[PDB]
């Protein structure tokens, strides 16, 4: 205990979301970095991960009480680290148990949720809720019913596929209804969706489900449907736009996908903002949507530790993704970062045929005991920040020491506590000092680590 709380993680492990405490310093110092509550940036919604199909069931093979332990860690404010935003699929994803809509017999009267949500994700979104009523959910589909779709928009044939095909335009009124539908079977079961996006990844035309959607379809679906059916059905549900990569997946027509659609006024009366994720391009695309659209929002909604990356190798993946992920995304405007998997188990899974089967979890479960649990990057960079800035915080500029392997972001949460939270990516400690213009602290910064502090305004 003390002034100042301090969780740390060092790449090495020594420090493991450790807890510490210092003490203001009274009265003058070196290396001192400076947060200035007058200069406010974006406000911040949450972060965490997605509550997948295979989340749900690893979940759910664990002991009660070790799952509900293990949930209190990660998604308590007062006795964990307070993840605060999740996502889900509508239907399937390629973590569900399954291919699979909510509407998969031809007809939007046919509409319900299935097994999937009624005995992996609403049990485990209930417990969640028990934990942190005001966690923020956002939702994607991975694919529309497979009878809403064409080959393409010049092939106007039906394609019964899980993958690939547009969206038939005679049904964006049915799709739109399917939204709506949806959102509303969620909350007659106590779970506010609090946005949507139209469609996961919609350049990608494989996976186990997917469903292709340029951004002139994407501005048509929104502005003649998907808009005015949520805000008639009276939801307060957001809508973000695009929730794909930096680089439009080098598709020249795509590119500034978002941007173009919002340069349809009809369109974006009903759209937030934006979501991204970073398997392609580079995060300075974020500040350039910023600077040529700095009324809509930006969100980080997907990335992934995996095969391909050493993703359990934490002296590998801390830093850069401490880096990229978390604090490049926010000090590039996005109001929250979610991961993908919370769970997996340690034979990455369970999986589909087509979807990722190279992917590791936030944390992974060990399949024999369903009691192991190793947490990996992704669990560390989002607890990093969701400990210490709370829903509601403001971003707010820092002046004052820096060099090669500092990064940080500071924060004013609505409770009168500053927030701010430190990598220090160089071999050795620093002595640090943190002034909020009013009093301050120092600690000795570890090499190698993600620190972050919380503190009462005087």
């Amino acid at each position: 205990t003390g002034d100042v709380a301090i969780y740390t993680t060092t790449s090495s492990l020594t420090r493991d979301l450790t807890r510490d405490a210092v003490n203001f310093s009274p009265k003058l110092a070196p290396t001192t970095i400076t947060l200035n509550p007058a200069e406010q940036y974006q406000t911040m919604d949450g972060f965490g991960a997605a509550i997948t199909g295979s989340t749900c069931y690893n979940l759910l093979l664990m002991k009660p009480a070790d799952r509900h332990a293990f949930l209190t860690e990660t998604f308590s404010d007062k006795d964990g680290f307070g993840f605060s935003y999740i996502r889900i699929s509508i239907g399937c994803s390629d973590f569900s148990l399954s291919e699979y809509t909510c509407c998969d017999t031809k007809g939007i009267e046919n509409f319900a949720l299935q097994s999937e949500e009624k005995d992996y994700i609403l049990p485990i979104l209930k417990e969640i809720l028990a934990i942190n009523p005001s966690i923020k959910v956002i939702a994607a589909p991975w694919t529309c019913p497979k009878w809403m779709k064409v080959k393409s928009l010049t092939d106007r044939t039906p394609l019964d596929s899980w993958t690939n095909g547009q969206l038939n335009p005679d049904y964006y009124q049915d799709y739109a209804t399917y939204f709506v539908k949806w959102i509303q079977a969620f909350k007659a079961e106590g779970i506010d969706i609090y946005a949507v996006t139209p469609q996961n990844e919609p350049l990608n035309r494989g996976n186990s489900a997917s469903l292709y959607m340029e951004w002139e379809e994407q501005r048509d679906f929104v502005k003649t449907a998907l808009g005015p059916q949520m805000k008639a059905a009276g939801l307060s549900t957001k809508i973000y736009a695009f929730d794909h990569n930096y680089n439009y997946d080098n598709i020249e027509s795509q590119k500034n996908y978002p941007g173009k659609i919002y340069e349809d006024a009809a369109a974006s009366q009903y759209l937030a903002g934006a979501a991204y994720h970073n398997y392609g391009g580079n995060r300075e695309e974020l500040l350039n949507i910023h600077q040529a659209y700095p009324e809509k929002e930006l969100l980080f909604t997907e990335t992934s530790i995996g095969t391909w990356n050493s993703g359990r190798d934490l002296s590998k993946r801390l830093m850069e993704d401490m880096e990229e992920v978390a604090l490049g995304t926010i000090n590039n405007w996005c109001k929250g970062v979610i991961v993908w998997n919370l769970m997996l188990d340690n034979d990455r899974g369970p999986n589909r045929e087509g979807g990722c089967q190279t992917c590791y979890g936030a944390v992974d479960i060990n399949n024999s005991d369903y009691k192991t649990i190793i947490r990996n990057s992704h669990y560390y960079i989002i607890a990093h920040l969701s400990s210490v800035v709370k829903p509601g915080a403001v971003r707010i500029a820092t002046t004052g020491y820096t060099d090669n392997g500092i990064t940080c972001s500071a924060f004013e949460n609505t409770d009168g506590t500053y927030a701010f939270v430190l990598i220090n990516n160089n071999e050795k400690s620093k002595k640090i000092t943190v002034s909020d213009g009013q009093r301050h602290f120092a600690y000795d910064v570890p090499g190698k680590s993600v620190t972050s502090y919380r503190w009462a305004k005087s």
